[PDB]
């Protein structure tokens, strides 16, 4: 059955919620973003009005066969009115599509649905900042001060850098880069450019990127892998054994790998740099863990919600175990205590 932390009270709506059947009272479904958790039951069976991105909305058609007169897309920054509700959709600053939700109850509550967000200072100017918010319905993901990471510019700069070197070095080594979903795209195209190409991949893979509005993407990406010298792989083929047998299917045009997981965080953060990333090697395969985030850290995550002032916090993420919940109770009373309200 549904969790409370999915339902908007006042409403019709539920918020990430296609894997419990017909939710009782549910008028709406919202989806904030095309990740398998959230969109966990989906299907082209489904004949209830589906509110999202016009990016989430592609994906729904193409991917999973939603029919298309279920699918209601919304503009961002824009107010619209759904089953007699004020919302508006915002950029979380997540995946391809991924959105916040504003709803504006009858009864005169304001509620902010966060979905899954990486919290950046421009949210500060977004509309946002011309009315209060009385609660916020948050991704806690990395909740915790141990949660550091490099910006994603950081992040970029020091992948660029060290594919052109090797490849520059060696004009006959492969890179390689993971993906299981969409998000972090900028990894494989930024490296591409860099080096000249464009990406090959999969036809599946290939499809997914073409519902994403990313502009001029024919010039960047192709299924013909033998063009490439940048290849997407799934996250599950990164690794000694997966990559060997790659470098094989190439028929002797390259001799060494070079390859990039693109992981959240992994305590290496909480000692090493960015600039001092090593990679694990075998022979002539090497593979370089980066810690491209999607997510706020902690200290973006705190200075949006101190900058928010909200009345009342539901945590999304960590919501399993009784130590999780008070963990985050007590930062969240911390930050309250600290800014004044
Ligand atoms: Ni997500």
């Amino acid at each position: 059955t549904c969790p409370f932390y999915k339902k908007i009270p006042g409403t019709g709506f539920t918020v990430d919620a296609f894997q419990y059947g017909v939710v009782e009272g549910c008028t709406a479904y919202f989806l904030t973003h095309f990740h398998s958790d959230h969109y966990a039951g989906l299907s082209k069976h489904f004949t209830f009005p589906v509110y999202c991105s016009e990016i989430t909305g592609n994906l729904l058609k193409n991917k999973l066969h939603v029919q298309e007169q279920y699918i209601h897309p919304l503009p961002l920054d824009t107010e619209c009115i759904v089953n007699g509700v004020k919302v508006v959709l915002l950029d979380a600053n997540h995946c391809p599509g991924a959105v916040m939700i504003l709803f504006y109850l009858p009864n005169g509550t304001v509620i902010l649905h966060t979905g899954d967000f990486r919290a950046d200072p421009s949210m500060e100017r977004s509309l946002l900042a011309d009315q209060k918010v009385h609660m916020l319905y948050l991704d806690t993901t990395y909740c915790s001060p141990e949660y550091t990471f490099p910006s994603q510019q950081e992040v970029i700069r020091f992948a660029i850098n060290t594919a052109f070197e090797a490849v520059t070095l060696n004009p006959h080594a492969l890179v390689v880069c993971g993906t299981y979903s969409i998000g972090k795209e900028k990894v494989f195209l930024a490296i591409a450019d860099v080096l000249g190409s464009k990406v090959g991949m999969s036809q599946e893979k290939y499809k997914t990127l073409q519902c994403l509005n990313i502009p001029e993407i024919n010039s960047l990406i192709t299924t013909d892998m033998c063009s490439s010298l940048v290849h997407l792989l799934p996250m599950m083929q990164i690794n000694f054994k997966g990559l060997q047998s790659h470098l094989k299917k190439c028929g002797g045009k390259y001799n060494q790998i070079l390859a990039f997981r693109p992981t959240g965080w992994t305590h290496s953060n909480k000692f090493t740099r960015i600039a001092d990333v090593i990679p694990q090697t075998k022979g002539n395969i090497s593979i370089y863990g980066i810690p491209y985030s999607e997510h706020s850290s902690y200290l973006e995550m705190k200075r949006f919600v101190q900058w928010l002032k909200p009345q009342k916090i539901i945590p999304t993420v960590n919501v399993g175990t009784w130590k999780s919940r008070s963990t985050m109770e007590k930062y969240f009373r911390e930050w309250k205590l600290e800014a004044g309200y």
